[PDB]
């Protein structure tokens, strides 16, 4: 069973980009004069738990607009059905990922049959394509397909500003290729290792100041926070972590892959 995420403290990342996430699933809040964006509802239990941080920072839950995800797996996805009954947010997902949302993982081209990975079933308000924007009082995200892990995985990109200064921040989905997935001659998703090449393609041409993820683990959030309260110079800015991350994830998908055609 998925470990049980702890709380986390939430705070101001940079600009109006808040962490409201956990010590392991991660969930962001972008905060704006005509109301909020929330990326991941985590898992049924972490819906509280985001509410608590979000009123915590001293916004309200009612406020949150748009609903995201980083892909359409239990662990970022299953408490999306919660918040829009909890806040009539509207529900924007990557067309690729949509049929997994609806099927509420029944449809997953991995874990169709795995009943341990379903999650409560939700519709869709505005089905999103690769490079278009999300859009609120001015904040502007891209969503950017960066495919493989899920048929529809997405890398959210937001620009800053935090003391002055410029930065492109950058979710990074996950291009993680989770054990017993196949990359040749996969039956249901014949693409699986085009997209993840086409992923990396992507990932290592992409501006990265800010580095984040669908998880705390990839982008060093506990050692991070721990700098911000020592009063370091944005901590979370880390484009060399960011390039070294993406190169480590390229060379591990090429790893499994290896093994797979040659083990
Ligand atoms: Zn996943
Ligand atoms: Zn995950």
């Amino acid at each position: 069973a998925y470990p049980m995420p702890n709380p986390f403290p939430p705070f101001r990342i940079a600009g109006n980009l808040y962490y409201v996430g956990t010590d392991d699933l991660a969930s962001y809040l972008i905060v704006t004069p005509r109301g909020n964006i929330l990326i991941n509802s985590d898992l049924e239990a972490n819906v509280p738990m985001i509410k608590a941080s979000i009123k915590k920072l001293g916004f309200k839950f009612s406020d949150t607009k748009i609903l995201l995800i980083s892909h359409a797996h239990f662990d970022h996805a299953a408490g999306s059905e919660l918040i829009k009954q909890q806040t009539k947010a509207k529900y924007m997902v990557m067309d690729e990922d949509v049929s997994v949302i609806l099927s509420g993982g029944k449809s997953d081209f991995h874990y169709a049959n795995d009943s341990s990975t379903y999650f409560t079933q939700s519709t869709v308000d505005k089905v999103l394509h690769d490079g278009e924007r999300v859009e609120l009082g001015g904040t502007v995200l891209t969503a950017h397909l960066t495919p493989g892990h899920t048929r529809g995985c997405t890398t959210w990109t937001m620009k800053l500003k935090d003391h002055g200064k410029q930065y492109q921040a950058v979710i990074i989905g996950s291009i993680g290729v989770n054990p017993g997935y196949k990359l040749v001659d996969n039956i249901t998703y014949p693409k699986i290792a085009e997209d993840y090449k086409h992923s990396i393609k992507v990932l290592e041409s992409m501006r990265c100041d800010i580095f984040l993820g669908s998880h705390a683990g990839m982008f060093d959030l506990k050692n991070k926070y721990v700098l911000l309260s020592k009063g370091q110079n944005n901590p979370f800015v880390d484009p060399t972590g960011c390039k070294n991350y993406i190169e480590q994830k390229a060379n591990d998908f090429y790893t499994e892959l290896k093994k797979q055609e040659t083990g």
